[PDB]
């Protein structure tokens, strides 16, 4: 039906539904945010000049993120955007400080953009609370660790690398 841009990446759905839903979450700084949650399985591609990815997800959970990029750091940039987009609660909980990002008109960025801006600042807490898991490298799936170390043994939950 159509694309969009978020976090410096063009998104493009390739399966799943666009119904809305409101939910209140609580950050790790005890601030309340009101977010628009897509309930159901949806699948997107993500494209930016130094990385591209496939993102599969369901309700407030990332199923799978396969990413390719020029290197570890361009790959990390794809990962942070997908984690924020996932909307998972370990993501919401990784927030420190109040989020009050604004445009040049002193209007609030929307809640999703509040999260994105926070984690673009720095994703260390995000990555450390996300969860790691074993990988099968007999299937060619490369892993990446919370510190950006590539590994053939583990990876941050749901994340795999392919270039």
């Amino acid at each position: 039906s159509s694309s969009f841009s978020f976090g410096g990446f063009t998104f493009k759905r390739t399966s799943g539904s666009s119904v809305k839903r409101e939910e209140e979450v609580l950050t790790g700084n005890l601030q309340t945010l009101k977010i628009r949650v897509h309930e159901g399985y949806e699948e997107f591609t993500m494209v930016g000049r130094r990385a591209t990815a496939i993102l599969r997800k369901a309700t407030r959970r990332l199923i799978q993120l396969i990413v390719s990029g020029r290197d570890e750091q361009s790959i990390a940039e794809a990962i942070i955007v997908a984690m924020v987009f996932s909307q998972e609660d370990c993501m919401i909980k990784a927030v420190r400080g109040d989020l009050n990002f604004v445009n040049r008109a002193n209007q609030r960025l929307n809640p999703m953009h509040q999260l994105l801006r926070h984690f673009q600042k720095d994703a260390k807490v995000l990555f450390q609370n996300w969860g790691v898991e074993p990988i099968d490298n007999v299937m060619g799936m490369i892993g990446i660790l919370p510190d950006m170390t590539p590994s053939i043994e583990m990876s941050m939950r749901g994340v795999r690398i392919s270039k």
